[PDB]
């Protein structure tokens, strides 16, 4: 809509309270003026048609619990645009500042978000499982990595290259949970995931058999279930980026740990530069040590941990 730049306030899904930008015309839209082309958070009304209405209140105050879900997809957006414009200097998703598009309220207990190929979409979970999944700044930041990942890489969403795609989310989904420096660490989900049981994730990257995920090649899930393991096959590489970060002593291979900006250089590198749509465990491996060969010289403790970190995996 045309209208007027402001500053709403609300509760998100855990209660927090935060401001938000939104315009004014009338009523008051989740429609932030100050990044990109903007950003855009819509009500799907419990619905599967998408994106649904652009989100609208009538005082610019977002306290009703209805308003929670969409409060935080809006928000975390923002500092989701905020990470990749100040840390890798990507203007949105496209590199081009494309409007970043959200829908809240999809379905009924629907215990699941994602990048459709043009917005995000998170349901409400059935209260169980997930309350809802924009409460995950984690959550938020893997659904529109996935949208970096499809205007750079092109990763298809199949077998390894899936695995590498589902891997690029969660380490850049985890490295935007850090730059907003709330109670970041190395799980997926935790935020938003059973709400009865306290300390559990979705996935781990610094422990993925935790959760039933392969941490190395010789472990490898090769059935046909999640597109051959996109979301299986995913452990072996976030326990790489893991132990390039924070280092560790895996299958007896020691790696030394270089810190988070490295390991997000050295893969926001590798994802813009080097992987294609086919690229396999093996091709990763490659682009990663080409890229902080690139940033840091062929001789350098950067190289030689991400040496370190694939062969800990079992990635040659
Ligand atoms: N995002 C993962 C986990 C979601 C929870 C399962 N309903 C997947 O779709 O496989
Ligand atoms: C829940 C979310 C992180 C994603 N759609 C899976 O994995
Ligand atoms: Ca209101
Ligand atoms: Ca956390
Ligand atoms: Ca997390
Ligand atoms: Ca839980
Ligand atoms: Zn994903």
């Amino acid at each position: 809509i045309t209208g007027t730049s402001t500053v709403g306030v609300g509760r998100g899904v855990l209660g927090d309270q935060k401001n938000i930008n939104t315009t004014y015309s009338t009523y008051y839209y989740l429609q932030d003026n100050t990044r990109g082309n903007g950003i855009f958070t819509y009500d799907a009304k419990y619905r599967t048609t998408l994106p649904g209405s652009l989100w609208a209140d009538a005082d610019n105050q977002f306290f009703a619990s209805y308003d929670a879900p969409a409060v935080d997809a809006h928000y975390y957006a923002g500092v989701t645009y905020d990470y990749y414009k100040n840390v890798h200097n990507r203007l949105s998703y496209d590199g081009n500042n494309a409007a970043i598009r959200s829908s809240v309220h999809y379905s009924q207990g629907y215990n699941n978000a994602f990048w459709n190929g043009s917005q995000m979409v998170y349901g409400d979970g059935d209260g169980q499982t997930f309350i809802p999944l924009s409460g995950g700044i984690d959550v938020v930041a893997h659904e529109l990595t996935h949208a970096v990942t499809d205007y750079t890489a092109g990763l298809i969403y199949q077998n390894e290259s899936g695995a590498i795609n589902e891997a690029i989310s969660d380490i850049f989904g985890t490295l935007v949970e850090f730059y907003a420096n709330k109670n970041p660490d190395w799980e997926i989900g935790e935020d938003v995931y059973t709400p009865g049981i306290s300390g559990d994730s979705l996935r781990s990257m610094s422990d993925p058999a935790k959760y039933g995920d392969p941490d190395h090649y010789s472990k490898r899930y090769t059935g046909t279930q999640d597109n051959g393991g996109v979301h299986i096959n995913s452990g072996i590489i976030n326990k790489a980026a893991y132990l390039i970060s924070q280092g560790g002593t895996h299958y007896g291979v020691s790696v030394v740990g270089i810190g988070r900006d490295k390991l997000g250089k050295i893969f926001y590198r590798a994802l813009t530069q080097y992987l294609t749509p086919t690229s396999n465990f093996s091709q990763l491996r490659a682009a990663a040590v080409q890229s902080a060969t690139d940033l840091y010289g062929s001789t350098s403790q950067e190289v030689a941990s991400v040496k370190q970190a694939f062969d800990a995996v079992g990635v040659k």
